[PDB]
C-alpha cells in the first residue's frame, strides 16, 4: 500500500517486501486475503504499483530451502542462453479475479502502459493473442465489414426478396444482436465509448428498418445515417496493425482533442459574424440583390467563405459598406488564424508523445480485446487453449508456467540453480 | 509501353495513343530514379519518395473509403427530379465527382439538392468535408512531426 | 508555447484574484480572511497557512514541532 515509485522512494519497500517474505517462509504471507478479499500480489494489481508488481510476478529466490517461494526459475540455462521458466498460478485469468483481468479492467490507475509490460504478462497476452484472438477479431472485422457494404448497398438500392429479404434479414439480426451484446457491456460499470457507439448504430439500424416494416417513410433517414455511424465505427476495427493502429489513434486524438474545441470557438465566430453581417444588410426594393438576407443565408455565405467557395462582393446592399467590408475581412481573418493556431496545437504538441500514446492505447484496446473474447468462449474450449504449460519445481508443486528463453552476453555466472540439468 | 504503343500504331489497332502518353508520363516519372543521384536532389527526390510511399497511399485509401461511403449517402438522400439535371449529385459516379471536387476546393455547396431531408443531407455533406480536412491535418501531421527526425 | 501559456495565465489568475481581492468590502474580507492563527513564540500568535506534505527520501528524528500528538 505504502510502495510508491522509484522517483519517490528509493525503493526499499522492496527490499523490505523481500526480507519479510523469505524470514516467514512460505506461502502464509501471500496466501491471505484482507478484507476486500485480495491478495497482495492481487492488491498490488488493484492499485497501479508497477514496481512491487514487477518484483513479485518475476522473483527468483536461489537459495535451496527457500527456492519454493519463488515465481520464476531458471531451469535450462546453458551459455548466454537460458530459459528462464515463469509462473502462472494465480495470473492466468483461470480464476475469480487474477491479477492479468485486474490489470487489464482497472481503469482507475492510469499506468497500465508500464504494467502491461511485466514479465509474465506481457508474453501472455501475446501468447492469447496468437492464440485466438488474432483469429477471433478478424472474424468480427470480416463480419463487421460485410454488414457494413450490406448497408452501403441497401442504401444505394433502396426503393427509390432478393435484395430485400436477404440482405434486410441479414442486418436485422446482426444488428439486434450485437446492440444486445454492446447494451449488457454497457452495465458493466478515449477508452471504451465505442460500445455507446456500436450500440446506437445497431439500434439505429433495427429503428429504421422497423419503420420500414411500419407505415412510416421516415425511415431512409435513420437508415443513411446508420450506414455513415457503420463506416465511422469501422474505426474501432482499425486499430489492429501498427500502421493502422497508429493512424486511427491519432485521427482520434485530433477529432476529440482539438479540432472540437475550434469547432466550438468557430461556430462562436460564425454567430457573432452572421447577426452582424445580417444587422447590417439592408432590405432590397428585388430582396435577392443580396446573398447575406436572413441569418442562416449569412451563416451559410460565412460557412463557404471559411471553406472558399462564397463570393466577395463589396455591394451587398450595406448602409456602410466600409464598415460592413471591415467585419467580413475580419472574420475570413480570424478563422484564418483560427486554423493557424489549430495547425500548430496539432503540430508540435502531440507529435512529441503521439508516438508513445499511440503504442498504450494500442496495447490497451488489445489487452481488453483479447480478454473479452476470452470470456466470449465456452468452458471447453478455453481449457483446450489453456495458455502455459505444467512444471514440477518443489517437492511436489506442478504449479502452471510460461517458458521464455532468452539471451544475454553481459553477466557471466556460474550456473548453480535449475530444473532440468540436459538443456532441452 | 512505349514498345507495345508504337507496335500497336504500325499494327491495325489505332488505340495506342493511350499507351503512348501513359508511357511519356511513367517516364518522366522515372526520372527520379536519376534525380536521387546528387546530393541536394537525393535528399529532395527520396523525401517525396518516401512520402508517396509511406502516407498519403494509406491516406488515399481511407479517402476513397470517405468518398464511397458518402457518396452511396449521398446518392441515396438524393430524389429524382421530373428536369432530372436539377441536382447535381444525381447518379453515383456524379456524386463521388462532386465530392471530389469540393475536396480540392471546387464543388458547389447547395441546400436544395432535390432531398427529402435536406438538414440531414447537408450534415452529411459537412461531414464528409469536416472530415477530409481532418485527414488533411492528420496526413500533415503525419509527414510533419515524424519523418522529420530521421 | 506551453510554459508562456502558463505563466501569462498565471499572472492573469494572480492579478485576478488581487483585483477582486480589493473589490469586496472590509467586513466580507475579514470574513474570508485566509490563513489561521498559531502558537510559537512564548507569545507571537501570528497569522499561519499549513500545509501537509509527504517525503520518504530524507528521514530524520524529529526534534521540533508545536503539537506533539498530531492532529
Ligand atoms: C471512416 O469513416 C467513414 N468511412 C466511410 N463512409 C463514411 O460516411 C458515410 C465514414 C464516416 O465518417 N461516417 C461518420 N458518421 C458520423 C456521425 F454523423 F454519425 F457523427 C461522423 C462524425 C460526425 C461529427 N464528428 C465526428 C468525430 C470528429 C467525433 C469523429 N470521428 C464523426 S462520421
Amino acid at each position: 500500500t505504502v510502495a510508491e515509485d522509484f522517483k519517490t522512494q528509493n525503493d526499499f519497500v522492496k527490499r523490505m517486501y523481500d526480507m519479510i517474505l523469505l524470514r516467514s517462509g512460505n506461502w502464509e504471507l501471500e496466501t491471505t486475503r484482507n478484507n476486500d478479499g485480495l491478495t497482495p500480489l492481487q492488491l498490488a494489481a488493484k492499485m497501479g504499483k508497477a514496481e512491487i508488481l514487477k518484483y513479485i510476478l518475476s522473483r527468483e529466490i536461489k537459495e535451496k530451502r527457500l527456492r519454493s517461494l519463488s515465481r520464476k526459475f531458471t531451469d535450462w540455462a546453458y551459455g548466454p542462453v537460458s530459459s528462464s521458466l515463469y509462473d502462472l498460478t494465480n495470473v492466468d485469468t483461470t480464476t475469480d479475479n487474477s491479477v492479468l483481468e485486474i490489470t487489464v479492467y482497472n481503469t482507475n490507475i492510469d499506468n497500465r502502459h508500464e504494467m502491461l509490460t511485466l514479465e509474465p504478462l506481457h508474453t501472455l497476452l501475446h501468447m492469447k493473442w496468437k492464440k485466438f484472438a488474432k483469429h477471433m477479431f478478424f472474424l468480427s472485422f470480416c463480419f463487421y465489414f460485410f454488414y457494413n457494404i450490406t448497408l452501403t448497398l441497401v442504401s444505394y438500392y433502396r426503393p427509390r426478396g432478393w435484395l430485400q429479404l436477404l440482405g434486410r434479414m441479414f442486418v436485422l439480426i446482426w444488428a439486434m444482436c450485437i446492440s444486445v451484446k454492446e447494451g449488457i457491456a454497457i452495465f458493466l460499470l478515449s477508452d471504451a465509448w465505442f460500445h455507446f457507439v456500436f450500440f446506437i448504430q445497431a439500434v439505429l439500424v433495427i429503428l429504421s428498418v422497423f419503420l420500414y416494416l411500419f407505415a412510416y417513410k421516415e425511415y431512409l433517414a435513420c437508415l443513411v445515417l446508420a450506414m455513415a455511424l457503420g463506416w465511422a465505427n469501422m474505426l474501432y476495427y482499425t486499430r489492429g496493425f501498427q500502421s493502422m493502429s497508429m493512424y486511427s489513434v491519432m485521427i482520434q486524438k485530433v477529432i476529440l482533442h482539438d479540432v472540437l474545441k475550434f469547432l466550438f470557438v468557430y461556430i462562436v465566430f460564425l454567430l457573432g459574424f452572421g447577426v452582424a453581417l445580417a444587422s447590417l444588410i439592408e432590405k432590397c426594393p428585388n430582396k435577392d440583390c443580396s446573398s447575406y438576407g436572413s441569418f442562416s443565408d449569412a451563416v451559410l455565405e460565412l460557412f463557404k467563405l471559411t471553406i472558399g467557395l462564397g463570393d466577395l462582393n463589396i455591394q451587398q446592399n450595406s448602409k456602410y459598406p466600409i464598415l460592413f467590408l471591415f467585419l467580413l475581412i475580419t472574420y475570413v481573418i480570424l478563422t484564418f488564424v483560427l486554423l493557424l493556431n489549430m495547425l500548430i496545437a496539432l503540430m508540435g504538441e502531440t507529435v512529441e508523445n503521439v508516438s508513445k500514446e499511440s503504442e498504450r492505447i494500442w496495447r490497451l484496446q488489445r489487452a481488453r480485446t483479447i480478454l473479452e473474447f476470452e470470456k466470449m468462449l465456452p468452458e471447453w474450449l478455453r481449457s483446450r487453449f489453456r495458455m502455459g504449460e505444467l512444471c514440477k519445481v518443489a517437492e511436489d508443486d506442478f504449479r502452471l508456467c510460461l517458458r521464455i528463453n532468452e539471451v544475454k552476453w553481459t553477466e557471466w555466472k556460474t550456473h548453480v540453480s535449475f530444473l532440468n540439468e540436459d538443456p532441452g
